[PDB]
């Protein structure tokens, strides 16, 4: 695969990327204003545990299935075989999700997208862990940081999926092909948009996987 072929990959990951993103950009910054009141707050406060769970449940699976889209459409993520597509989606869904959530969080406020309106992790005060709540609001802030574009959100998170060190693969030579295809893109990429210096200021490898030990 000549650099021709890679610069194929990227307009194609990119584009499976604007697809399946869920939410665009440009509404989740118009929406930055649009905050919950104190009164809205305190009635999320007071919601049961349970109803949060099954709150925060129902939109982390909706995203979850984006996740799948963005992945189907990935050529070379459907050449693989049935199990590795499980193994990888079940892997790392979640941690393209989390990555995906730095678009919804505020930097200037220390709040995120939720329900129609920004909050800050005060809002979530029910689930009882604020430990895990303020770890994530923590990450987010750590890549808004970074001021990720969507091009690049789209090159990360398809290296956070295809990662042939996940335990149970049964095509491990096959995983790594892609994956190594994907790293040469992102970093392609970023050489033709002169962003090579987001690749020191990148999170940790498992310091996301690690977040979903308690999760
Ligand atoms: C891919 O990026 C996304 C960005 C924002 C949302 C938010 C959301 O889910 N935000 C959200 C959930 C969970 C925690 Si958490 C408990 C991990 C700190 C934080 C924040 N969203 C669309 C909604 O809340 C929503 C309201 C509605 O009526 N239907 O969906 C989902 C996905």
């Amino acid at each position: 695969a000549s650099l021709t072929e890679i610069e194929h990959l990227v307009q194609s990951v990119c584009k499976s990327y604007r697809e399946t993103c869920q939410l665009r950009l440009e509404d989740l910054l118009r929406q930055r204003s649009n905050i919950f009141s104190r009164e809205e707050v305190t009635g999320y406060q007071r919601k049961s545990m349970w109803e949060m769970w099954e709150r925060c449940a129902h939109h982390l699976t909706e995203a979850i299935q984006y996740v799948v889209e963005f992945a189907k459409r990935l050529s070379g993520f459907m050449e693989l075989c049935q199990n590795d597509q499980i193994v990888l989606l079940k892997a790392g869904a979640m941690e393209v999700v989390l990555v995906r959530m730095c678009r919804a969080y505020n930097a200037d406020n220390r709040t995120v997208f939720f329900e129609g309106k920004y909050g800050g992790m005060e809002l979530f005060r029910a689930l009882g862990c604020s430990e895990l709540i303020s770890s994530i609001f923590d990450f987010s802030h750590s890549l808004s940081a970074l001021h990720f574009s969507e091009d690049e959100i789209a090159l990360y998170t398809a290296l956070v999926l295809i990662n042939a060190h996940r335990p149970g693969l049964q095509e491990k030579r096959k995983v790594e092909q892609l994956q190594y295809n994907l790293e040469l893109a992102f970093h392609h990429h970023l050489c033709k948009t002169h962003r090579q210096s987001i690749l020191a200021k990148l999170p940790p490898k498992g310091k996301l996987r690690s977040l979903c030990s308690q999760h």
